[PDB]
């Protein structure tokens, strides 16, 4: 369905799974890790966000502020980031290196230069 979908948006950043970004990947499965997102004006939390090839990645984004996008250039990731609301995105990453991550919702001044960064290990 899944599991998260609703979400504070006034306490995301004190309390809760996005609240620590050092512990923002968290292993949920054998092979599968959860990676709590925090999309803001103007970049991404963690960053560089930092995976290993192969296993099942499943995204968990959402917003303290105000719309975002969450696009992984050179993959089909694309959803928006809405406050209060948790976006879920899974992916397995099949090849190691940096991936770039975009925002593609106008969401202020900062737009342009909102970039985050995934590194997919060996
Ligand atoms: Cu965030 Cu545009
Ligand atoms: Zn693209």
């Amino acid at each position: 369905a899944g599991k998260l979908e609703r979400v504070d948006p006034t306490t995301v950043r004190q309390e809760g799974p996005w609240a620590d970004p050092a512990q923002a990947v968290v292993q949920t499965g054998p092979n599968q890790y959860t990676v709590y997102v925090l999309a803001f004006a103007f970049g991404y939390q963690p960053n560089p966000i930092e995976v290993p090839q192969g296993a099942e990645i499943v995204f968990k984004i959402t917003s303290p502020d105000v719309i975002h996008g969450f696009h992984v250039e050179g993959t089909n990731i694309n959803v928006e980031v809405l406050p209060g609301e948790v976006s879920t995105v899974r992916y397995t990453f099949k090849r190691p290196g940096e991936y770039r991550i975009i925002c593609n919702q106008y969401c202020g001044l900062g737009h342009q230069n909102m970039f985050g960064t995934i590194v997919v290990k060996e």
